[PDB]
């Protein structure tokens, strides 16, 4: 058709590219956000004739694969995945990039304020259950995310399916739960702004937070954290194949993938769009880390539809404690 219809997290792109795009092809973009991969794979597992496009993170890439919902992609109609780091590509949830582009990368971590804890230490998981963080902690609304923290903060892996370690984490991670002053998505950027100090989100979001707020800080804790890689894919959904292929071209362009970094604060895996950058983004180490930075961190993987709906159900009993 003329249409495409895309499926992409909140606060996720920049919306000029959207009518750049619209301009350039003629055709007219639909967007709907999501705030969980939990929730985007719901809508799309309901089927029916809806998106062209969605933006899943790694394991759901790998979930979504085992259930048939992905479309193979045609490379001969992204000439731009040329310009992508090597370092993205063909990881393990999508051999060869048979389904998947890469669209934004980052971690998971603590964010800060050092004027109001210059005595703690957020290089631990652990920090963030010091009975002095009385209601100061926005976390973020996700169940990987907080039940990976919770089994990090163990000493556990974040993909672990032992049934008693992730009981274990549920328990650890109740005891948290004075500390806790929300559990939220996109607001907690808002609600950090100096217009609770402590935050544990991506960091995309850090990266803007810490821009707007000289005294706050990012870090990724030392006993482990997650590295994670959100991808466009053509769900099987889709009813503008083309059309799909032409917007994941065109946000693989180096000039498309640079503006949407500088806007929205997240990592680029494009190559050639991080020579487009400003230095003082790109030279940013908290955001742009040396590989070997990165070597205690692990991606999440897809457990199956039944442990990661045992994870689900522990994140919900966690959240309904309060």
């Amino acid at each position: 058709s003329n249409t495409l219809t895309i499926y992409n997290w909140g606060d996720y792109i920049d919306p000029s590219l959207i009518t750049k795009f619209e301009k350039e092809t003629g055709i007219k973009v639909i967007y709907q956000t999501f705030d969980s991969n939990e929730a985007m794979m719901t809508k799309i597992e309901q089927g029916g004739t809806t998106f062209d496009i969605a933006v899943p993170s790694d394991y759901a890439i790998s979930k979504m694969k085992e259930e048939n919902l992905l479309i193979p992609l045609d490379h001969s109609k992204l000439p731009n995945e040329k310009y992508l780091d090597p370092r993205f590509m063909d990881l393990s949830f999508d051999d060869d990039n048979k389904y998947s582009m890469p669209y934004f990368w980052g971690t998971l971590g603590i964010i800060y304020n050092k004027e109001m804890f210059p005595d703690k230490n957020f290089d631990t998981w652990n920090a963030l259950f010091d009975p002095e963080l009385k209601n100061q902690i926005l976390l973020i609304d996700g169940a990987r995310e907080v039940m990976g923290l919770g089994l990090n903060s163990l000493g556990y892996s974040l993909n672990d399916t032992n049934k008693a370690h992730l009981q274990a984490a549920r328990d650890k991670l109740e005891t948290m739960t004075p500390n806790v002053k929300a559990i939220v998505g996109d607001e907690i950027k808002l609600l950090m702004a100096d217009n609770a100090g402590v935050a544990v989100t991506f960091s995309g979001e850090a990266a803007e937070m810490l821009s707007e707020n000289e005294d706050l800080e990012y870090v990724i804790p030392k006993d482990g954290s997650n590295l994670w890689f959100d991808n466009m894919v053509i769900p099987k959904t889709a009813k503008n194949v083309d059309g799909a292929h032409k917007f994941i071209n065109f946000m693989l362009k180096p000039e498309n993938a640079a503006i949407n970094a500088e806007y929205v604060g997240y990592a680029t895996p494009n190559a050639k769009a991080v020579e487009l950058l400003p230095k003082e983004i790109s030279s940013d180490e908290r955001f742009y880390p040396d590989m070997d930075e990165l070597n205690n961190l692990e991606v999440y993987d897809n457990l199956g539809k039944r442990m990661l709906s045992y994870y689900n159900e522990l994140f919900l009993e966690f959240k309904m404690y309060r």
